[PDB]
């Protein structure tokens, strides 16, 4: 819907959660991933793979995009919540994860 502001994330708020279904999900995806990084990382180092997608492994790959923008990774979930199929709930809530705790 129109959004006034976007401070939705503050919101809905949470991140454990997500992060554990993002984690997994995307585990099962790291074609889409590594697709996707190459947009957001113009020097995307995908090809490092020291161990497969293991959570921090996963981490790594989104941890480059919190180092591209906040903003970015605001882009990256909406897109992630799009090309993915899935209905999470909102982008937003998942873009926030990098909020408190």
């Amino acid at each position: 819907g129109p959004l006034g502001s976007m401070d939705a994330e503050s919101i809905r708020l949470n991140n454990e959660n997500l992060w554990a279904w993002l984690v997994r999900l995307l585990s099962k995806n790291p074609e889409w991933l590594s697709a996707k990084l190459r947009s957001f990382l113009p020097t995307m180092d995908l090809d490092c793979s020291y161990e497969p997608s293991n959570p921090e492994v996963i981490h790594r790959q989104l941890n480059r995009l919190f180092a591209q923008g906040m903003a970015t990774w605001k882009s990256f979930i909406n897109d992630l919540c799009f090309e993915l199929d899935v209905p999470l709930d909102m982008e937003i809530p998942l873009v926030s994860i990098w909020g408190p705790r």
